[PDB]
DNA sequence: TCGT
DNA sequence: ACAGTCTGCGGCGCGCGGG
DNA sequence: ACGACTACCCGCGCGCCGCAGACTGT
């Protein structure tokens, strides 16, 4: 009765019959039986060498439930037609855009609202432009308020100017620009357009908008890349332009052009630099200071110049767009990319005003209260020290105070006149003078990060007072007899020059000299020096008695350093968010659901924050936002870590979300498995697909149990090993995870693990350099081989790479690792775009009340009404199985494993936090938050309201109109270069685990090709 | 960019 | 009205922490 | 000079070196 599981030759379970019918339709293989037998023999040899043949795997009853039908014979056609469907009007508006520009009025009128100027006709007053495509710019007086002051727009036929009532007689600075974005489909082009979108009146709606704001900076970063490799390549750029500024004549063609061509193919983010690069345009920037004033009357004069400045910026932005925009179509030609960009260009953050203000006060008060007391106490200690000038015996006798300079400043006295030499602290020690920077300073300014802090607070390392040496930082003296014993402790000997300086200065003080100076260990490396001792990395040294201090303040100070540090980094930006309340604008905050359905309270407090998001701010086309993509998670000790819990949902709504599992490891394993055309052909893939996270049998969890470490540290250790990190750094990582270990044990574990993982290396003439004998050698060779292609393209979609990192622009400097990492990191972005496109299609088709709320990398959250919540969760589970199979079919495999098909957990909550069961108690927050719900596939399928409902007939008919063009996968194009016998002999050499066998195979191959 |  | 002689300011690099 | 490196973003605080600017001294 029950269906029998389906298993491939390896012990891996495939999907059930129904899902196989609905996702892959009808397909067949077995094209090369003999070659498949050979590849199976090699895979069996490797698996038996690594000892995974016959091991039990997880078997589960097949899942079967109905799915929405596809719109094509294959997945590529379906995704092409959906991607063409999601942006029909916008792309057609982006093309046919005007090139000629109309003239500008000789004079401008100061009138409140929107004024339209047409050449040859009188100016008119309009409510709002009624134009499909405009170029737009905003200017605001940031010192006075956050609301805008004036705005300028250009179209194909006319000019438009918007003026605020504040500069027209009124005294209320609160006003937003109206553009009617809820009714008319339109495209607004700008540079850093996220700043402008926050100043539009009709973007503060829960109901979805019909406008698309496009940014040129993302188009510049994506193609014609900034060359931001975060490498000396970025630094060598400013030095070259500094040299060009120095000498007017620049004969760079002799050396700089030859070794580094890439210096002439890119520029910076800024509009002046981008314009200068693409076009010969110079943009003077001297009138921005006028907007830094605190008087509105200065705005009233010079009005014509400011409006002409804004118009010049608009014209420059338009000409920059006209150059950059066609290139992005060449680099990124698949329709899904543009739709995903449009989907990520819209985000909204609901919140409450009074709670935000209370959180902002409670996060600053404790920080200032903690800081003030400790600074006052250390000032008091300095004052107590600074009266020992008269008596020489105590500052000479004391070991710690001898280090400080005690020389009195020279005094210059003029005869019959005042000295007037700007003398600071006459008759005072040098260090106390160095405390005061200027004559005006009456009170010393000191921080726990000061260098003199280990001199003020006396500190002993192994019962030895710390000494300062200019070359070796902090050192501790060791007696002559016990030196060999310290050699057992692996303490390094300090530089001989520092030894001579120490003995010379001591002989100047007296008592001759005894012992030898040993450097304090530094966590990053043995050779690296140490400059601070109150950091986090020394905290365990404070316990166990290795580092000791008589004062109890030091034990306080480290905790203070723990408590406020993140706030010290983030206090400004959090206090600079633009929050708009409901009371000021009472005709704007409309509900997502068309039916009001009551849900109105007794004047409740709702507010909205529009994030400033650059969609492609990275050379791997990832999003960059300064504040909400860097927010910390909640912790018991840290102050202000409850930031993401301020986002809340209005009454009658909730949040539904999910996170991807092992995203970059599953993609890396699939690339390796594509040679054998079977899931599990490599050992790393078999280990990755053995278990599931819900049972606790995932690879990251297994790594942690072997190393005795948490799961996050295991993830760091694995992702460091996949990219190029040596065993020496892995040993230091193991020392960092467990401090109470010796170096030799860590070296043995790291060397053994690296020998079992990577294997050995062989250099040959015909085959350049390769790895062999390891469980992951195939992946390491494959990543390099794809990274040395002349034209590198993303496998799933086909996006290109920036001109800065191409091989033809590189001759001496290589910049190799980023080229390897780039393919996988871009594939993650393609994965996110595919899920966003599928979700948009399903929400439009089945008429759900939902919109995208936030999207951190690999995480998506949606705002959903109470009625349809489980349906929204269902809309997630359909999407992922669509995306993952899309990954498999492009690489040749027409099968998908059952265990990896669905999300492990789907979250339903009222606020944003990592886990639904977290109390989220911080020093600033003393109230627990009620828990939410998490679900899996079976529990979701047991709910009665999960089913979607009846579809709409119009959507399919609209989708069917578009066209589909067949394309060839990129890896099939890569395979054409290699002759077939090369692949067979090369893979046979890779599977061997001995030098003699590899040499014999090379001899056989050379004899065969020779004759 | 630095090691040997 | 020229020629030494100190005494602050300003920019830059590097550690150090969050994702 | 041939090999050897975790990758991508965002910011703050402190010490060091290169110059303007006033004071004598003729
Ligand atoms: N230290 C790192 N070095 C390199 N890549 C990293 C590092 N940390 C994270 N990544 C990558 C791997 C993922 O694609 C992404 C972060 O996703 P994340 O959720 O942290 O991990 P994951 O998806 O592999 O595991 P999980 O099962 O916990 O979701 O960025
Ligand atoms: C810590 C860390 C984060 N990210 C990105 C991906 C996940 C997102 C949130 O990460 P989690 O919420 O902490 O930030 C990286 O790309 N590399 C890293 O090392
Ligand atoms: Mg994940």
């Amino acid at each position: 009765t029950a269906e029998a599981p389906r298993i491939n030759p390896v012990g891996i379970q495939y999907l059930g019959e129904s899902l196989q019918r609905q996702v892959f339709g009808s397909c067949g293989g077995k094209d090369e039986v003999e070659q498949s037998d050979k590849l199976m023999e090699l895979s069996k040899k490797s698996l038996k060498d690594h000892g995974l043949w016959g091991k039990k795997t997880l078997i589960t009853d097949p899942i079967s439930f109905p799915l929405p039908p596809l719109q094509g014979r294959s997945l590529d056609e379906h995704f092409q037609k959906i991607g063409r469907f999601n942006s029909e009007p916008y792309k057609s508006f982006c093309e046919d855009k005007f090139t000629e520009m109309v003239a500008r009025p000789a004079e401008w009128l100061r009138k409140p609202g929107w004024v339209k100027y047409v050449p040859g006709m009188a100016p008119v007053e309009v409510a709002y432009p009624d134009e499909e495509l405009v170029v737009f710019d905003v200017e605001t007086l940031y010192n006075v308020s956050d609301y805008p002051t004036l705005a300028t727009a250009l179209s194909s036929t006319a000019w438009y100017l918007w003026c605020s009532p504040f500069i027209c007689g009124g005294d209320d600075p609160a006003a937003l620009i109206p553009l009617n974005t809820l009714n008319k489909e339109q495209v607004v082009i700008g540079h850093n357009v996220a700043y402008d979108r926050a100043r539009v009146l009709e973007e503060y709606n829960f109901r979805d908008s019909k406008a698309f704001f496009l940014d040129t900076q993302s188009l510049h970063i994506a193609s014609f890349g900034l060359c931001s490799r975060q490498r000396p390549m970025f630094m060598k750029n400013n030095k070259k332009k500094e040299a060009e500024v120095e000498s007017e004549v620049h004969p760079e063609i002799s050396i700089e052009d030859y070794d580094d061509p890439w210096l002439n193919v890119s520029a910076l983010n800024s509009l002046k630099d981008v314009a200068k690069f693409h076009c010969k345009i110079d943009l003077d920037k001297t009138d921005r200071d006028f907007f830094a004033s605190t008087d509105k009357s200065t705005i009233i004069e010079n009005f014509q110049k400011l409006v002409n400045y804004c118009a010049t910026d608009v014209t420059a932005t338009s000409q920059v767009f006209d150059k950059i925009f066609p290139v992005f179509l060449k680099k990124c030609p698949h329709p899904v990319s543009f739709a995903g960009l449009k989907s990520l260009s819209k985000c909204i953050l609901p919140t409450k005003l009074n709670d935000w203000n209370d959180y902002l006060n409670s996060s600053e008060s404790l920080y200032q209260q903690s800081k003030v007391q400790i600074e006052s106490k250390i000032v008091q200690i300095i004052k107590d020290i600074a009266l020992l000038k008269d008596k020489p015996d105590f500052y000479l006798k004391d070991p710690w105070l001898s280090q400080l300079d005690w020389t009195t400043k020279p005094l210059r006295l003029t005869k019959k006149g005042v000295p007037a030499k700007c003398q600071k602290l006459p008759g005072f020690p040098e260090w106390y003078r160095q405390l005061f920077p200027s004559k005006d300073t009456v009170e010393p300014k000191i921080t726990i990060k000061s260098r003199i802090i280990p001199i003020l607070f006396k500190l002993s390392w192994e019962n030895s007072p710390v000494i300062w040496s200019k070359e070796s930082g902090w050192c501790f003296n060791v007696p002559h007899e016990q030196v060999e014993t310290y050699k057992a402790k692996n303490y390094v000997l300090a530089d001989s020059v520092s030894q001579e300086e120490e003995e010379i200065r001591m002989n100047n003080l007296g008592l001759q000299c005894t012992g030898v100076l040993f450097k304090v260990p530094h966590p990053n490396g043995p050779t690296f020096n140490c400059t601070n001792l109150l950091t986090k990395s020394y905290n365990h040294f404070f316990e166990k008695g290795v580092l000791k201090s008589e004062s109890e303040l030091a034990h306080q100070a480290l905790q203070i350093n723990s408590s406020g540090s993140y706030w010290m980094s983030a206090r400004e930006r959090i206090q600079s968010q633009f929050v708009v309340p409901n009371c000021k604008f009472p005709n704007e905050f409309q509900s997502l659901s068309a039916k009001s359905s009551l849900n109105n309270e007794k004047t409740n407090d709702l507010a909205i924050i529009i994030p400033k998001i650059v969609p492609m701010g990275t050379i791997t086309r990832r999003a960059v936002e300064n504040t909400w993509l860097t927010a910390s998670n909640a912790k018991a000790n840290r102050i202000g870590s409850e930031l993401k819990t301020q986002v809340k949902a209005p009454p009658g709504y909730c949040f539904v979300g999910a996170d991807v599992d092992s995203e970059e490891l599953w993609i890396a394993s699939l690339v390796g498995d594509s040679i054998f055309n079977v899931h599990g052909g490599t050992a790393i893939g078999w280990m990755c697909l053995e278990g599931t996270k819900n049972e606790g049998t995932d690879l990251h969890t297994k790594t942690a149990q072997i190393l005795g470490c948490s799961r996050n540290e295991a993830k760091i250790f694995n992702y460091g090993r996949i990219y190029g990190a040596g065993a020496k750094f892995a040993s230091q990582l193991l020392k960092r995870f467990n401090p109470s270990l010796t170096d030799e044990e860590t070296k043995k574990i790291a060397n053994k693990l690296y020998e079992n993982t990577k294997g050995k290396t062989k250099r040959s003439k015909l085959f350049k350099k390769f790895w062999y004998g390891g469980s992951e050698s195939i992946l390491f060779n494959k990543l390099e081989s794809i990274a040395e292609q002349e034209t590198p393209k993303t496998p799933v979609l086909g996006c290109g790479i920036t001109y800065s990192l191409m091989k033809k622009n590189l001759r001496a400097n290589s910049f190799l690792p980023s080229r390897i990492n780039w393919a996988i990191q871009s594939s993650g972005v393609d994965y996110l775009h595919l899920l966003c496109c599928s979700m948009e299609y399903i929400i439009k088709k089945y008429n759900l009340e939902a919109r995208l709320c936030i999207s951190i990398h690999d995480e998506i959250r949606f705002l959903v009404s109470e009625k349809d919540k489980y349906r929204a969760a269902m809309a997630l589970q359909i999407s992922n199985i669509w995306t993952r199979a899309m990954f498999c079919q492009q690489m040749g495999i027409n099968e998908l494993p059952q265990n990896c098909a669905f999300f492990s957990q789907v979250d339903i909550d009222s606020v944003i936090r990592k886990e639904v069961n977290m109390d989220c108690i911080t020093p600033s927050n003393k109230t627990a938050i009620p828990h939410g719900e998490a679900l899996d596939i079976n529990q979701l399928l047991d709910k009665p309201n999960s089913k979607l409902g009846k579809p709409s007939l119009d959507i399919d008919s609209k989708v069917s109109q578009y066209a589909y063009n067949y394309r060839e996968p990129v890896f099939e194009e890569y395979n054409k270069s290699y002759t077939p016998e090369f692949l067979k002999y090369f893979l046979a050499m890779q599977v061997q685990s001995d030098k003699r066998d590899v040499n014999r195979l090379e001899d056989e191959y050379l004899r065969e090709c020779t004759s």
